[PDB]
């Protein structure tokens, strides 16, 4: 088993195009999860809407169409192939900042300015699951556009945005979809890692995901067995050779460490690489970090 | 120890010149036609070159701070983890975009207690104040960024009325003529009636023959091998392209060293023929002279 041989800042966020720039342990170390992008079994299963590149994550294609107050989108897959209302959540890719606007940069699959600006509420006409949402534009997008989320705000004026949620995918999820599961603290002092990034949203402040992108990719193409109950990894700095810190990478696809009291992770310095290290049991205690 | 390729279908690959993923190889028409990208550059040992940065959310990125003259504005520009950059050995920022001789219009978000609509698009001209080497760039934009700004090459368009846009181009990194960049070195389709293979990405580009742009290496292929960090143990390594649920071997191509891959294409054709749902998986180590079948 491998973990990437990357440092922690050339690392992607999962959940929004932008570069990882620090760890971090929740406030309310009890606090549960359920992102739907970043999602990927140590075996290499993808879950949710979590899809395998960088630049997949966090856009979205369709087909312009009117609806009763504008225009919509009718939602494909993101190369253009027919996105069909099944297991998954939403087409590969599709967005998961929840209870927010969108605002989506996206460009006619040219002369002039070729950019439109989609702004999207979360609201009744927002089902991706079954294949649609609506926008409202300054702009006049037709035909087939492709883009990607570009920022993100209150969904009402005097609202926060809250990055730590998913959005509700429609009245047509029922128990077959497959939603990645929550995310529950395994117990034990054991925390969590979130890896955080910039991203512009108004009124708020960083993005977390709970795998880094090319951790996902990683498993995706490595289709490792597992081993053990969970993956002791360690993280190293790679210009001294030391090693900063234990951490254990769980077979459902994240990773906790033991924060110390008043710190954590988010005290450790950014450019360390994770870097496998052995098979342990799922109560194999960790030696506090940060 | 052992080189490998990304374990990854071409569809989900990304683009190392443009954030966006690969829809198709292609041949040049030319094919004796020369490149120099300085995005998508990596040798098979894992050294990187140019501009090249390691992951896909890297890929065609500016960071600066703007700053104001008498006649406008411009940015400082950083690294994009907002560390300094300093002219030594790359011809920019890691990551900085490599689309020569056309405007770049770039969205870009204040790194900020954010209220209102944070986008500033910036449009930037190639001409003579860009000069991302020594460390800035000037830009005209509708809205007011200021401060430190972090953003993406959102699309290109000509750098005069009537022209086109040739995203095969690089830019002039350099303030003069013999200001040495630093550049990653041309690459020559390498004989034996091989052609280089690039990989093409929609993307919005105003006014050029097509709306794509090429690269020379998909972008998991470059971080791929920056981890690995193998030794290379012959002057080429042989590559089947292989359909991933019946494992047949749909055609043989060349990865070299220096960091590229060519084929043969079968004339009139080539690898934009092949279906691109395929795999790269590496066979063996070849001289630089092994003759490949034609593809496509």
């Amino acid at each position: 088993l491998t973990v990437p041989n990357i440092p922690l800042n050339n690392l992607a966020n999962s959940r929004v195009p932008a570069m990882i720039n620090k760890m971090t342990v929740s406030t309310d170390q009890n606090q549960v999860v359920q992102f739907q992008n970043g999602r990927c079994t140590l075996e290499g299963q993808l879950l949710g809407t979590t899809p395998v590149s960088a630049s997949q994550v966090a856009r979205i294609r369709g087909k312009v169409f009117s609806t009763a107050s504008g225009k919509g989108l009718n939602l494909t897959e993101l190369d253009g192939t027919p996105y069909h209302a099944f297991e998954s959540p939403a087409p590969l890719g599709f967005p998961d900042i929840g209870a927010c606007d969108w605002h989506v940069s996206t460009f006619k699959v040219l002369s002039g300015d070729p950019m439109s600006r989609l702004d999207v509420k979360q609201n009744a006409p927002f089902a991706p699951h079954l294949g649609s949402i609506e926008f409202t534009s300054d702009q006049d997008p037709t035909g087939d556009q492709l883009g990607t989320l570009a920022w993100v705000s209150p969904s009402t004026s005097g609202a926060r945005v809250d990055p730590w949620k998913i959005p509700s995918y429609g009245s047509t999820v029922t128990e077959s979809t497959h939603l990645a599961p929550p995310i529950f603290p395994p117990g034990f002092g054991e925390a969590i890692v979130y890896f955080m990034s910039d991203f512009p949203i108004v009124s708020g402040a960083q993005v977390p995901c709970t795998l880094p992108q090319e951790f996902v990719s990683h498993f995706v193409e490595q289709q490792a067995p597992v081993r053990g109950e969970a993956a002791l990894l360690h993280y190293v700095d790679p210009d001294t050779h030391r090693n900063l810190g234990e951490f254990k990478l769980y077979p459902d696809g994240f990773i906790t460490c033991v924060p110390n009291t008043g710190g954590g992770p988010q005290n450790l310095p950014t450019n360390g690489v994770f870097v496998f290290s052995s098979w342990v049991s799922r109560y194999y205690q960790l030696k506090p970090v940060g």
